[PDB]
DNA sequence: CTGGGGTCCTAGG
DNA sequence: GTCCTAGGACCC
């Protein structure tokens, strides 16, 4: 009788996984990134525990910066296979509730629920938090609404370890005075372009004439931003499996490369690694992109389409190296990367 | 000093 | 109304 979308987001996800094996660290600053050595150059924070975030540490910070901003933190190496495994357990549990479940990356999911009168979406969200914790030792937060975008926005108010409802009744009261980048997919550059037209809040955006937004942003985007400002969004939760569009690997080197021999050999090794992973997942490559970053932090990406979709190793390597060859490589190289775009024709 | 992994969209020769 | 790459803008 009442249709709800619940958005589950795991709490301090990488840190919470680490905390399962180190329960003595609960309540203490913990910082996941690199190899656990905070003096290591060219490594950053992947996840800071809530306690560490109070010192201003946050994902993407250099570990040496972080250690200097939270000297008593315990530094743990990033363990991806453990986060992957913990994700799968989380999705596998959420699926068994008998509601449509749309997974998004490792640590989020949307759930669609049509509730009779006797129930209450808040109490469905508490049994989600309870089932997850009991079975997996992970805490999560749950935002509630009638569309995905607004539920996801609610989840930021539910953090940490909580539940929050955001609907047409409180959308204006709660987020009207907030800047437009409180909305999903509006960031700093859209914000700046909005500020230029005199729009500095959600409520201001919500009442903007459509043709100002359609002229500035396109006839479908401009209306979408209106919709977002008014608290609307996607209402369908599809259980259909996500098909990745690409896969990539990049490596920042412990010291910058100057031998071209080594740059080639690294791109060749990244192309081979990425290809074997997509072939294992049953995929076919369509385009091949190479990324190069110098010691300047000068970074560019070039891409080329295969004549036809293929999985051929010798062809994809030659293509990547060919694309590599289109860069002037007269500066030391800090990073190299390869990305393989993938066919989405027939699964 | 400044990681690694993604998506979606528009500008444009 | 083509088929292509570049790259901006976000996000986890
Ligand atoms: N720049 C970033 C952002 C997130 N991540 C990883 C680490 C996070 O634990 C994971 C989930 O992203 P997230 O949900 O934005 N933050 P997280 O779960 O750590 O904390 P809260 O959701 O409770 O705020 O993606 C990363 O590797 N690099
Ligand atoms: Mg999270
Ligand atoms: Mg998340």
């Amino acid at each position: 009788m009442t249709k709800w979308v619940l958005h589950v987001d795991l709490d301090q996800f990488y840190a919470s996984v680490e905390l399962r094996r180190r329960p003595d660290l609960r309540g203490q600053p913990v910082i996941v990134g690199g190899s656990g050595d905070p003096s290591e150059p060219r490594k950053v924070v992947t996840c800071a525990s809530y306690e560490a975030r109070e010192f201003g540490v946050h994902a993407g910070m250099p570990l040496r910066a972080a250690a200097r901003r939270c000297p008593d933190a315990t530094f743990l190496p990033s363990d991806p296979a453990a986060y992957d495994e913990a994700s799968e357990q989380v999705m596998g549990l959420l699926r068994d509730l008998g509601h449509p479940l749309e997974v998004w990356g490792w640590d989020e999911a949307y759930l669609g629920a049509d509730l009779p009168d006797e129930s209450d979406p808040v109490e469905v969200a508490e049994r989600i938090r309870t089932v997850v914790a009991a079975e997996t030792g992970l805490s999560c937060s749950v935002g509630i609404s009638d569309n995905k975008q607004r539920a996801k926005v609610a989840t930021g108010f539910a953090k940490p370890a909580g539940i929050y409802v955001l609907t047409e009744a409180n959308w204006m009261t709660v987020m009207g005075d907030r800047p437009p980048d409180a909305l999903w997919g509006v960031g700093p550059k859209t914000t700046k372009k909005l500020a230029a037209m005199g729009i500095t809040t959600v409520a201001d955006l919500a009442v903007t004439d459509p043709s100002v937004l359609t002229t500035a942003f396109g006839p479908s985007t401009g209306l979408w931003l209106l919709l977002l400002a008014k608290g609307g969004g996607d209402t369908e939760v599809s259980s259909e499996p996500w098909v990745p569009r690409s896969r990539s690997h990049v490596v920042t080197f412990p010291q910058d490369l100057t031998e071209r021999r080594e740059m080639d050999s690294a791109v060749r090794d990244l192309a081979l690694q990425t290809l074997a992973e997509i072939v294992e997942q049953g995929r076919i490559v369509t385009r091949v992109a190479v990324t190069v970053r110098t010691s300047t932090f000068y970074t560019r990406t070039k891409i080329r389409k295969l004549p036809a979709p293929s999985t051929d190793a010798g062809q994809i390597v030659d293509t990547a190296l060919a694309v590599l060859d289109q860069f002037e490589l007269d500066r030391p190289v800090r990073l190299l990367g390869v990305r393989l775009e993938l066919a989405m024709d027939d699964v």
